[PDB]
């Protein structure tokens, strides 16, 4: 099935029918007037952080063998994984960029839902995911709500209930145990039977577009554009 999409929710009718009972929800019209929905593009990122250092993980999936976490400054990030032609995929992946770079902070906005949280707004974690077409995020689950909010580009995203956990077969070790063993979209069905039948979500996340990801649900991230999301981690 496909996530819901609702147009700009009430707090009650949010908390109620999608944070409590833990459903994914893609919220409408809350993101889409962010100024970095129109201003953020390749020369706008290389002008305001173009010269600052991040963390880049090189390799198709961070399960891979071949995985590695790197420096590089955003420039030269833009030029060797996005626009020239790349030798490897490299994505500027869950990096606290708007710590970093307070001027790029005033073109977003923390979203009123996470107010319906327990936790304090100063806890909130704000995380960039930044990278070329085909980046790959493989199906874990993380500890706090989400809300992955899509500026640049568009996402393939596959979600699956926490009860579907047995179906996902996560790594035995407690350092991936919050990881599936499994490829979402070439599962070996040989050895991982049961995931064929595990029922899920699916969605494209648009520019614009928010979803929400509650707290432990698995999720998969394919970007199948050049891409820009900005996550919040709150609880
Ligand atoms: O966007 C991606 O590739 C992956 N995102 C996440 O896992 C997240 O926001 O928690
Ligand atoms: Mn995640």
């Amino acid at each position: 099935s496909t996530v819901p999409r609702l147009h700009r929710p009430s707090l009650q009718h949010f908390r109620e029918q999608f944070l409590v009972p833990g459903r994914p929800v893609i919220l409408k019209g809350v993101a889409d007037h962010w100024p970095a929905m129109q201003k953020w593009s390749l020369e706008y990122i290389q002008e305001i952080a173009g010269a600052r250092t991040v963390p880049v993980e090189v390799g198709s999936r961070y399960t891979d063998e071949e995985w590695s976490q790197t420096l590089m400054t955003v420039n030269e990030f833009i030029s060797k994984y996005i626009v020239n032609e790349p030798r490897d995929v490299g994505y500027l992946a869950q990096h606290q960029l708007f710590d970093q770079i307070p001027e790029l902070k005033q073109d977003i906005s923390i979203p009123d839902y996470c107010s319906l949280g327990d936790g304090e707004e100063e806890e909130i974690t704000i995380n960039a995911w930044f990278g070329p077409q085909g980046t790959i995020s493989p199906l874990h689950q993380d500890p706090q709500q989400n809300f992955l909010v899509q500026v640049m580009g568009r996402k393939y995203i596959r979600l699956y209930s926490p009860q579907e956990s047995g179906a996902l077969y996560p790594h035995d070790t407690h350092l991936l145990h919050n990881t599936s063993q499994v490829d979402v979209e070439n599962p070996d069905l040989e050895k991982f039977p049961k995931f064929a039948k595990a029922p899920f979500l699916s969605c494209i996340l648009s520019p614009g577009e928010i979803l929400f990801i509650p707290v432990k649900y698995w999720h998969y991230v394919r970007a199948l554009d050049l891409s820009f999301s900005v996550s919040f981690c709150w609880s």
